[PDB]
């Protein structure tokens, strides 16, 4: 699998069968059509004791790893019942700053998609919480093009180091905290991964408001490779799947 013509998302199926399922992600999110939740409580994120371990290039993004084996960076409060614990983040970007991100609101793409992966800490660790419908709970934030991001930029000045598939490197000291917009308004329901497995185990948290990125600090994600080292160069951009039907799912609204 991959984002090529051959092994695109429109090829996922057949390796994938669940690619055709009744709750996949991404979705486009029709903010009037959203219904607003008033028994929907409000997003508690506690990454103050967040410890990112490692920075690595996976072949289809590039992954900053948190250390899990304790409630250091967790979610919860929300659509959410239990913690959920930080396991990673990633990055979903376009060729062109009119495409990138997964999400889309009232039909509208944005640079990219940042998404932040917790699992539900009741089943112990991740390889299990992937067989729970309630398994995870995943951050969605847009990024646009504007302003430079100052708490994006250790990130960015490291993907040199794991320009290709396979390479990583020691990512200590990184905040996430750093990434969050101003307001933690969101609409939420119910999906799955945008990648293979495409499991339907996950809890869409999708904040309305957008966090603006500087076009240098977009264009240094765009110089990564799909392939591994020593192979033809295969820049890693357009790693976004196309919007899924929601197919009866409703859309909640925290706002
Ligand atoms: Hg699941
Ligand atoms: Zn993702």
């Amino acid at each position: 699998w991959g984002y090529g013509k051959h092994n695109g998302p429109e090829h996922w199926h057949k390796d994938f069968p669940i690619a055709k399922g009744e709750r996949q992600s991404p979705v486009d999110i029709d903010t009037h059509t959203a219904k607003y939740d008033p028994s929907l409580k409000p997003l508690s994120v506690s990454y103050d004791q967040a410890t990112s371990l490692r920075i690595l290039n996976n072949g289809h993004a590039f992954n900053v790893e948190f250390d899990d084996s304790q409630d250091k960076a967790v979610l919860k409060g929300g659509p959410l019942d239990g913690t959920y614990r930080l396991i990673q983040f990633h990055f979903h970007w376009g060729s062109l700053d009119g495409q990138g991100s997964e999400h889309t609101v009232d039909k509208k793409k944005y640079a990219a998609e940042l998404h932040l992966v917790h699992w539900n800490t009741k089943y112990g660790d991740f390889g299990k919480a992937v067989q729970q419908p309630d398994g995870l709970a995943y951050l969605g934030i847009f990024l646009k093009v504007g302003s430079a991001k100052p708490g994006l930029q250790k990130v960015v000045d490291v993907l040199d180091s794991i320009k290709t598939k396979g390479k990583s490197a020691d990512f200590t000291n990184f905040d996430p905290r750093g990434l969050l917009p101003e307001s933690l308004d969101y609409w939420t329901y119910p999906g799955s991964l945008t990648t293979p497995p495409l499991l339907e185990c996950v809890t869409w948290i999708v904040l309305k408001e957008p966090i603006s990125v500087s076009s240098e600090q977009v264009l240094k994600f765009r110089k990564l490779n799909f392939n591994g080292e020593g192979e033809p160069e295969e820049l890693m951009v357009d790693n976004w799947r196309p919007a899924q039907p929601l197919k009866n799912r409703q859309i909640k609204a925290s706002f």
